[PDB]
RNA sequence: CAUUGCCGCGAAGCUACCAUCCGCUGGAUUAUGGCUGAACGCCUCUAAGUCAGAAUCCAUGCUAGAACGCGGUGAUUUCU
């Protein structure tokens, strides 16, 4: 059809400070820094009161206008994880053999290491990402929590956390057994 | 001499899964599973973006070296 002019609302928080040089975009807030090169989608951001950032497309296809709102969402989240942050809680979830999580130093490269995981034999390693901060729950037994300004960074990382500990040549309706992501939320919320 | 007369052993050379030795590790991916995430106020692996991933592919490595692809370097002729 394209439609003319579709647009968004970005609403910033006060202690935030966004700088968009061309489809670059810097958000500073308290926790940190964030940085997203935008140069794939063809969108224009504006700046209305220091409070609010339209962002807009003009003349723009189905496809196009459908990337705009995902271009908001995206910037949403890096406000929303440099105010706020994002915590990924994980549980272990075995039957006999107790998963083993630790958190181990190889070459100054920061990786969770996975053992006995129905009974393997088998060391895993997930790199923590640059960003992502792991600890483990007191209180909640079996819970890790991947913890970031870069909810990209804290979900993938959680991702690698799950997929690396898939079960093979078993019926995966009874061999549960793996780490799974039972929270998201944000670092300082109530 | 017997068209290497025949028989035993026989160095050398050649040779045998009939003897030994040796046969590398990185990147990008497919299927598939995912992440973030709209379209479609929800959802969604997908549309933009993105992670992992096969005996695959491309490298590394191994063979040849363009006889019309190239580089560096040594010497370049008289009592002729
Ligand atoms: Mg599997
Ligand atoms: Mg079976
Ligand atoms: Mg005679
Ligand atoms: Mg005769
Ligand atoms: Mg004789
Ligand atoms: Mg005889
Ligand atoms: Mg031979
Ligand atoms: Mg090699
Ligand atoms: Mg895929
Ligand atoms: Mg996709
Ligand atoms: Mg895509
Ligand atoms: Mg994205
Ligand atoms: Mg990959
Ligand atoms: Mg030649
Ligand atoms: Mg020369």
């Amino acid at each position: 059809m394209k439609y003319i002019q579709t647009e968004q609302q970005i609403e910033v928080p006060e202690g935030v400070t966004v700088s968009i040089k061309s489809r670059i975009v810097k958000v500073v807030g308290p926790r940190g820094t964030l940085t997203k090169n935008l140069k794939h989608i063809d969108v224009t951001f504006t700046k209305v009161n220091n409070q609010l950032i339209k962002v807009a497309v003009h003349n723009g296809g189905r496809k196009h206008v459908a990337a705009l709102r995902t271009v908001k969402s995206l910037v949403d989240n890096m406000i929303t994880g440099v105010t706020k942050g994002y915590k990924y809680k994980m549980r272990y979830v075995y039957a006999h053999f107790p998963i083993n999580v630790n958190i181990v130093e190889k070459d100054g490269a920061k990786f969770i290491e996975v053992r006995n995981f129905l009974g393997d034999k088998k060391i895993r390693n997930v790199p923590v990402r640059d960003g992502v901060t792991i600890e483990f729950s007191t209180n909640v037994k079996d819970e890790i929590v991947l913890s970031g300004n870069s909810v990209e960074d804290v979900s993938q990382n959680a991702a690698d956390l799950q997929q690396i500990c898939r079960v093979r040549n078993k019926d995966i309706r009874k061999f549960l057994d793996g780490i799974y992501v039972s929270h998201k939320g944000f670092i300082t919320e109530d």
